[PDB]
């Protein structure tokens, strides 16, 4: 048993809720968040811009520091930094931003950074200004994803057609 409340189970492990992350986070304070990242951390906008907002720029000044010491992550890759006021630690995942020119297969690869976590709160990865389809997204986590993903979907537009579409 665990705080989460109000998802809709999609199936045995992974949950959705049509919920702003960062309110989210703030309420339930899970053990991992997950940051919708890109490989330099530079925590702009989209779901990376908001958590680093909640957290007064705590958030990027240890990116910072972390991306000096260690240089930048790749497409595809993880690191886990602390979650500040929102959570025990945030899982930065990098997917792939199809606004890049970012190849999509590597959705797959970042989704496979949940399963050292057993228990989750994320956004659908490369979904926003990643520019890739969420509906896809949310098939390559169910099918990658083996541990417990909670996903806060903030457009409830986007969150209703998600959950009528699912297979
Ligand atoms: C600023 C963006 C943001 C703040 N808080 C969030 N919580 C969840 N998802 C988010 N964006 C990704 C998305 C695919 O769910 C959305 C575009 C429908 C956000």
């Amino acid at each position: 048993v665990n705080s989460f409340s109000g998802y809709l189970k999609l199936t045995d492990n992974v949950y959705i809720k049509n919920a702003d992350i960062v309110e989210e986070a703030k309420k339930v304070k899970p053990t991992v968040v997950v940051n919708a990242a890109n490989v330099y951390l530079k925590h702009g906008g989209g779901v990376a811009g908001a958590l680093n907002k909640a957290t007064n720029n705590a958030m990027q000044v240890e990116s910072d520091d972390y991306i000096a010491t260690n240089g930048p992550l790749k497409v595809g890759g993880s690191c886990v930094l602390s979650g500040h006021n929102l959570a025990k630690h945030c899982l930065h995942v990098v997917g792939p931003n199809v606004n890049k020119g970012e190849d999509i297969q590597l959705l797959k690869s970042a989704y496979e950074n949940f399963n050292q976590h057993e228990v989750l709160l994320a956004p659908l990865l490369s979904a926003g200004i990643f520019g890739a389809d969420p509906i896809h997204s949310l098939r390559v986590c169910v099918d990658t994803v083996r541990t417990n993903v909670y996903l806060a979907v903030f457009d409830k537009n986007l969150y209703d057609k998600l959950v009528s579409s699912f297979l």
